DNA sequence: ATTGCAGTACCACATTTAACCAGCAG
DNA sequence: TCTGCTGGTTAAATGTGGTACTGCAA
């Protein structure tokens, strides 16, 4: 199918689309009257505001918040007020978590320890991350953390680092 | 010197979603 | 030709999560 584009030899089925390629490469508007976005093609602006800016009859709720919105753009934009913010406040105590998983663990301290070692009568509140009890006690290598140059060893980086600050 | 615990930092992997783009009917 | 739609394709942001790390207080 013709017709080849002269500067760059597309490759287009119909002339109108080819001239569209000359316009795109080979720029253009358009700016959504309501939001600050810009769209390549006008028809794509059409879809943008048939999807972001149509009145939704039953409002949607924020994932983190109690705000409802009847506009999609308004809804997402709001969820912005929640990004990189502590979005999971805790009812019993004033601790807040950016991620829910953490909120669940914190809860456990208030609502008491369902992780249990197979080999021992030990229950760990947090997730497996405390089944590293398993590595230490049911014992397949603690980390060295060597200082320089005194060559001393520490079981923890931070302590070693502090020591390294003033050593000879 | 240390460790366990609660909670954070870091960094990688999986998901979503909104514009792109070609082609099309009217 | 011209205009407005589409469905499927493409990446950037964000959710998800593993884990090493930390600060605190035994
Ligand atoms: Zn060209
Ligand atoms: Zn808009
Ligand atoms: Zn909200
Ligand atoms: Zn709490
Ligand atoms: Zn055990
Ligand atoms: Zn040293």
């Amino acid at each position: 199918k013709p017709y080849e584009c002269y500067i760059c030899h597309a490759r287009f089925t119909q002339s109108g689309t080819m001239k569209m390629h000359i316009l795109q490469k080979h720029v253009a508007k358009f700016h959504c009257p309501h939001c600050d976005t810009v769209i390549a093609r006008k028809s794509d602006l059409g879809v943008h505001l048939r999807k972001q800016h149509s009145y939704i009859e039953q409002g949607k709720k924020c994932r983190y918040c109690d705000a409802v919105f009847h506009e999609r753009y308004a809804l997402i934009q709001h969820q912005k007020s929640h990004k990189n913010e502590k979005r999971f406040k805790c009812d019993q105590c004033d601790y807040a978590s950016r991620q829910e998983r953490h909120m669940i663990m914190h809860k456990r301290t208030h609502t008491g320890k369902p992780y249990a070692c197979s080999h021992c009568d030990k229950t760990f509140r947090q997730k497996q991350l405390l089944d590293m009890h398993f590595k230490r006690y049911h014992d397949p290598v603690p980390a060295a953390f060597v200082c320089s140059k005194c060559g001393k060893t520490f079981t923890r980086r931070n302590t070693m680092a502090r020591h390294a600050d003033n050593c000879a």
